[PDB]
């Protein structure tokens, strides 16, 4: 008797639920993406910094300054934080981050709370603590739920860009790749020496958001990473 | 009393036609992309020439060029320029090359009509024109429609890729980035100089355009954006 | 009286059943993409060793150690090659590869038969067996049909990465370009040399494939590719 | 002979004759034709078709045909072309060369030289032509006089181009660039001096950098 073996999986719940809602987000969101990167250098030199201080008690990472800069770049263009209503749109002030934490058992997406107002002592154990409670499965989907938009990291492993999934009513989410060192023609002549830009994809509903605006999220954003000291005053 | 504003905006039949269109578009046309880049510099500075003798009526750009290599490139290669009937297929012989403007009220597609005809002295004031009457809104909308394709530079501001949005029965559409200078190793050894290639990204439906075909429009394309030259005889 | 002409053709049952199955993949699956670049100067020095002794009766391209790889590469995570079966889905061990052949007819879809067992003096004579007889059109459509995958390289024109097809039930394909030297900078300071690095797209479906895993696939893809003889023992 | 007695006897002829270097433009047949070999190969007076077509899309003024009481102002552009064959004189006539392309006027040319060589070609495809052009500087003629057939205003009729010194800011280097003979034709009841001037003038200027045809 032969081969072709194969597995018949039972699926659970969240996958299922996740595939459904994802399903007829595709169907009814015309999902584009736009991808830049940006030289995280100096602000890796910032995190080295902040964490010779900060060292005294967590650590930093710097997907968090991405996250900040995303929050203040809807703060200047409120039209890149939305949610599709259908007969309206839902135009949220309120900017509550997701992000996507990678674990063995899926996908999970900890909202973070009104991130634009905490600062460098409140972040990172916010987003440690949702990494925290998230590992352990003790948060709650509903904090899994509502989101305005999320961000993704899976540049971790080295992928130059990719596409993501967003979910319904979220307009944009970002997701980012693994910062690798691109050559810049300097004055300097002789050294060439290359920085690494930190890849940076966005996704947008057409539906929603315009091309021309979330772009330019992308712009502050990056000038923003240029230096992140413009978000302070 | 909290927070959560947002804003529900009545929506402008503009919009909502545009939307319902692209709609039906998307759920029937499994939308992909192609995209390269090409050295304009031999062009720029036959914008220079072009232009220090043209300068004493009009002005030029460079976009221009790019659409007339996209004109001729479907007399070359009808099977570019295409559009979907269902039942049977539409293909063009006559060439009408519609562009994508970036104006404060929204997606502009004026027009153009038989560029291949035209010469350096006509195409120039035609897309001025359509840009004249369109930024006042003179322009009527058969004008901007029934056009066989469409093109869209959204690269002024930096953009290094994209995807955009095609409008039935448009089979395929262009849309340009902005130019940046990259590494072409030369067998001049110490200069490396570093020429600027605009980004040229085409889409292309897979039920009337295929791969292959509308890559060699790209192909015999960027060859004429070597030699641009190779339109006079 | 004027112009405006164009060709209504007759569609093959080819194209037609192409069209209407592939229109129902789209709809059923959220594709998205997966590229990267891998340097294939080492396994190129390979193709001419291995060449060097085999042109005695056969010759070899490049493009079989990349599928050789995706059959391992599947073999050591199952969880690449998988069929959607709806309400479950078929993870196939046996590994079949289909390849993407370019005809003046169309695309035609030869599928190899366990390709991770054969050696060096098979997979090249199968390959080339299914482009003799299907030149011919002498291979039968159900050897083009129940590939458990694809792969299709279109970069032989020089395009730097696109979009693929794939069709149902199969999850994930790949999709190659053509290399071209790219610079790393060495610890060797003045030579620069650039190696040739083979554009390599995958495609999945989130319904199926997860990121991360299929990321890994191209992970441990490209460490084969770094030293092929990663296959042996 | 019966057409071009009348024709002189009614056209009060007068030609004007110029040249351009095309060297540039030699350089762009190697290239053009270091592509285009793999099918067809290209000669250089297709370019100066081209530019005659193009002057005239710029300038209409140029092309015209006299109809007696009215003039006839021909906007379709349709180019003759005066082919040398044993037999006599032929008058290939070009359909719309403005629109077609490099990979088009080349094998349409070779096309009407093909069918023309056999004398397949119709009369009527040799006739109603709006203006002709003529190359008979093959054999290294300076210049000439040529033949204009009614209601066809004007005709251009080229010669070889020969090396000329340019005065050149090198001062050493005076080398010496070829400039071909362009000669063209126009009658004064239809055509005027300064316009068709005009029509050498930018059509020199495309010569100089036959990309003005691109956009």
């Amino acid at each position: 008797v032969p081969t072709g073996v194969f597995t018949d999986i039972p699926i659970s719940n969240i996958r299922r639920v996740i595939a459904q809602r994802l399903m007829q987000s595709k169907q009814t969101i015309p999902h584009y993406y736009l991808s830049i990167d940006v030289n995280m250098g100096e602000v890796l030199l910032v995190r080295k910094e902040l964490n010779k201080i900060l060292e005294g008690r967590s650590k930093i990472s710097v997907n968090d300054f991405i996250i900040k800069a995303s929050a203040l770049a809807c703060l200047k263009v409120p039209e890149a934080n939305s949610s599709w209503m259908d007969t309206v749109i839902r135009q949220n002030h309120v900017v509550d981050v997701s992000v996507a934490v990678s674990t063995p058992a899926g996908l999970i997406t900890p909202i973070v709370f009104n991130a634009h107002i905490k600062g460098v002592e409140t972040i990172a154990n916010d987003v440690v603590s949702l990494a925290t409670k998230a590992r352990e499965g003790k948060l709650q989907p509903h904090e899994f739920q509502g989101g305005t938009f999320t961000i993704s990291n899976l540049g971790m492993f080295g992928i130059k860009n990719f596409s993501a999934i967003i979910n319904p009513p979220q307009a944009c989410i970002l997701a980012i790749g693994a910062s690798e060192d691109k050559l810049v023609p300097a004055d300097n002549e002789k050294g060439f020496d290359v920085a690494s830009m930190m890849s940076v994809t966005l996704s947008c509903d057409h539906r929603v958001v315009d091309g021309a605006v979330g772009a330019q999220w992308l712009a502050e954003f990056r000038k923003y990473l240029e230096k992140p000291i413009t978000m302070l005053l």
